[PDB]
Formats: structure tokens, C-alpha cells, sequence
């Protein structure tokens, strides 16, 4: 019984866990707290890259963006290496997805442009995909810091799974732009201990992680069975009971993903 297993994990990790897998052909939707709000943390960077791709000719990827010391305000493993030379939009998309680079995401928000440093256009992009739930209100680092229960900078496992499904499996993007997004997520370096850890090696996994204060740990993925049947898997968690400094616990996500993988196999 999945719901019992997920409740057990909540008790084990003193956590709140949300899980959504959209219905398919012959699988029912899997849902646990799936309509509860959880902080996006860095999972917003997947739809952000989609927004930027959609908004511009493909060769906008080649535009050089320059930035400086006062632009580095959050974990930025790539942008910190590159501050002296600048980064192209393509490099920024790569870093935002594959290293979950915060400065890259801030610069991409600015590229999208408009009110709230790009957060309003980002939210507008989600609305165009029929997501009337999610909202982005701040950039890095503030978007990870909203107190438990606060709706700012939140999505739900349900809302984000339906968004990701459109982006990767559906027709939200033209095939060329879709492939760019899928490949970046395929090559993610931050997800080995999350949804990836719950699925057997012969299943393909592409994903974007999120980690934040109050013990926040998220992962959104598309997985393909060894016969090429795709499923979207959104797992979100927090450990608000430990306060602001509560440690995120990836193991929770690995276990929840293992439970999902068992139903889908
Ligand atoms: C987004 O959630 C935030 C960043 N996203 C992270 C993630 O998805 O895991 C981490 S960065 C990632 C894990 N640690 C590695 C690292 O190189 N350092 C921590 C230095 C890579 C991060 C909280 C947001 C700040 O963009």
C-alpha cells in the first residue's frame, strides 16, 4: 500500500512528502499530498529554460551575457568560474539545469525580463501551460527562504508534473528546443541520490533537483522503462519540524522513488 509506505517515510525523516505521477495508458495516477504546496526551490529552472528557449530564436543560445561580483549571490558552481569571461545563454541554461547554478538562473530570469526581474513572465509561462497553481515571486537566494506554508515561490507535485510532462513529452516546445531541454536534464549532475537512485539502471532518468531551507529536497524527473514507456515523477519534501536549518534528506526522495518504481515496473 503506497500511501502507508509514504506515511512511514514521513515519520522516518520527520518530513512532509509530496508525490505525483500522471496517469498513463494503463497506470492510474500516483498521488500523495499531490495538491499541497511545496517550495519550488531550483526545480523552477527546468521550466525557466523552456521559457527562455520558447521566447527566442534558437541562436539566442549564442548570445554572450556578462556579469560581475555583485551578481553572485547564491550557490553558482559554474558562474563563479566564468565571471571574468561571461557566459552565453546556452552556457547559462546548461549550468542552471546541470549544476543547479543560482546566478545562471537569475541571469536567465533577467533575460526573460519584465516585472519582478523576470518572475512575473516566468509565472506567465506556467499559466500558458495551464498551470493556475504555481507562482514564482523572488529570485535567488530569496526564493528558497519562504517560511513553511507561505505560498510564495511554490508549486505542487501535481502542477509541476503536468508542466514537465508538456515540456518533455508533449508539444509545449518545438522538437529542436524540446531536445535541448531533455538533453540538459539527461546530463544533470545533481540527481544521482534522488529519483535516479530509486529506478533500476536499465530505466532512463532525466531530472532537475531542488534543495532549500527547512529541510527542502525536491526532484522532478521523466523516466523511461527499458521498453521506452515514459512516466513523469515529481517528488517534493520538507522537514519544517527542524526549523530553517533542518538538513535536506535526499534519502527520503530515493526511498519514495524506489516505492514508485516498484508500482511502475
Ligand atoms: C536550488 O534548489 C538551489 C541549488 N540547487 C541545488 C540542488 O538542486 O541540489 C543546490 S546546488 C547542487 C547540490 N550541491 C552542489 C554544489 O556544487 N554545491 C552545494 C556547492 C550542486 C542549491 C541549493 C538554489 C541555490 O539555486
Amino acid at each position: 500500500d503506497l500511501a502507508d509506505r509514504f506515511a512511514e517515510l514521513e515519520r522516518r525523516y520527520d518530513a512532509r512528502l509530496g508525490v505525483y505521477v500522471p496517469a498513463t495508458g494503463t497506470t492510474a495516477a500516483i498521488e500523495y499530498r499531490a495538491d499541497e504546496r511545496f517550495a519550488f526551490c531550483s526545480t523552477f529552472k527546468a521550466p525557466l529554460v523552456a521559457a527562455v528557449l520558447h521566447q527566442n530564436p534558437l541562436t539566442h543560445l549564442d548570445k554572450l551575457i556578462t556579469y560581475t561580483s555583485d551578481d553572485i549571490r547564491s550557490i553558482s558552481p559554474v558562474a563563479q568560474q566564468h565571471v571574468q569571461t561571461g557566459m552565453t545563454i546556452g552556457q547559462l541554461c546548461d549550468a542552471a539545469i546541470r549544476y543547479s547554478d543560482g546566478t545562471a538562473a537569475n541571469l536567465l530570469l533577467a533575460d526573460l525580463g519584465g516585472p519582478g526581474g523576470g518572475t512575473a513572465a516566468f509565472t506567465g509561462y506556467l499559466r500558458s501551460l495551464g498551470d493556475t497553481v504555481s507562482r514564482l515571486d523572488a529570485e535567488e537566494p530569496e526564493l528558497n527562504r519562504d517560511p513553511p506554508g507561505d505560498e510564495r515561490d511554490t508549486t505542487t507535485p501535481h502542477a509541476i508534473a503536468l508542466v514537465l510532462q508538456q515540456l518533455v513529452l508533449g508539444n509545449a516546445l518545438p522538437p529542436d528546443k524540446r531536445a535541448l531541454l531533455t538533453d540538459w536534464m539527461a546530463r544533470n549532475t545533481t540527481g544521482a541520490k534522488r529519483i535516479r537512485a530509486g529506478f533500476p539502471a536499465d530505466w532512463k532518468v532525466i531530472d532537475k533537483t531542488g534543495t532549500g531551507d527547512y529541510g527542502r529536497a525536491n526532484d522532478i524527473a521523466v523516466v523511461w522503462s527499458p521498453t521506452g514507456v515514459p512516466y513523469v515523477v515529481a517528488v517534493m519534501s520538507d522537514r519544517a519540524g527542524g526549523g530553517y536549518d533542518a538538513e535536506p534528506r535526499e534519502a527520503l526522495l530515493a526511498e519514495a522513488a524506489t516505492c514508485v518504481a516498484g508500482v511502475l515496473a
